[PDB]
């Protein structure tokens, strides 16, 4: 039997599903450690690897990309879990190796691939503490091209009044996503700063794992795919909205939870964001 992870319900994705919107025809690039394309609860439509030592983007030695992918678009069926956008078109853009790490050069190549292949949404559940002009340039290029780019805010916790949001979440062109639990409480590891845009569930998030199994992880890495999936739901209902419109609706209709330094605009509400 199929289970719906709490986070899917917490962002009100089922309301869109009931309206008949599940992300159909929206192309979502999972820029991560690959996706186990053999998982029976995933449908991976394409992809590409930019890790020199791992030419196969459809094998995931880390599990990170496969878990992220399941939160975005685990299939609606008789097994496993259910994604935010279970009909979305998933693409495995491998820029991280089996250790779950990668160089910015690999990541940049993945974003370029997403642009060249006309992706609608980019999920980047990754980041580092140091900036990069080349990274900012390609991320801005993706946004100017019309792509919705969601990025994990970071797992560095809080440090007084200083921002701990990492890159590329720190860039204004990306949606920086923090993590809350099922009570809408901020996770203590969730990075904070003026760059934080929204929150999504990121504690004990059940999703798909390589080998056809399932398991729970914590991180802003897990919160980000809720926003990527939400953007895919919004585009399946409003195919003409620009990425700027999609972003504005996700942020402005969020459920305020408190100090924006720690919570941004609050918890995304895709039901309110997608209201005609
Ligand atoms: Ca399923
Ligand atoms: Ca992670």
């Amino acid at each position: 039997a199929q289970s719906v992870p709490y986070g899917i319900s917490q962002i009100k994705a089922p309301a869109l599903h009931s309206q008949g919107y599940t992300g159909s025809n929206v192309k979502v690039a999972v820029i991560d450690s690959g996706i186990d394309s053999s998982h029976p609860d995933l449908n991976v439509r394409g992809g590409a690897s930019f890790v020199p030592s791992e030419t196969n983007p459809y094998q995931d030695g880390s599990s990170h990309g496969t878990h992220v992918a399941g939160t975005i678009a685990a299939l609606n069926n008789s097994i496993g879990v259910l994604g935010v956008a279970p009909s979305a078109s998933l693409y495995a853009v491998k820029v991280l190796d089996s250790t779950g790490s990668g160089q910015y050069s690999w990541i940049i190549n993945g974003i370029e691939w997403a642009i060249s292949n006309n992706m609608d949404v980019i999920n980047m559940s990754l980041g580092g503490p140091s900036g990069s002009t080349a990274l900012k340039t390609v991320v801005d290029k993706a946004v100017s091209s019309g792509i919705v780019v969601a990025a994990a805010a970071g797992n560095e916790g809080s440090s007084g009044s200083s921002s701990t949001v990492g890159y590329p979440a720190k860039y204004p062109s990306t949606i920086a996503v923090g993590a809350v639990n099922s009570s809408n409480q901020r996770a203590s590891f969730s990075s904070a700063g003026s760059e934080l845009d929204v929150m999504a569930p990121g504690v004990s998030i059940q999703s798909t794992l390589p080998g056809g199994t399932y398991g729970a992880y914590n991180g802003t890495c897990m919160a980000t795919p809720h926003v990527a999936g939400a953007a895919a739901l919004i585009l399946s209902k409003h195919p003409t909205w620009t990425n700027a419109q999609v972003r504005d609706r996700l942020e402005s209709t969020a459920t305020y939870l408190g100090n924006s330094f720690y919570y941004g605009k609050g918890l995304i509400n895709v039901q309110a964001a997608a209201q005609s």
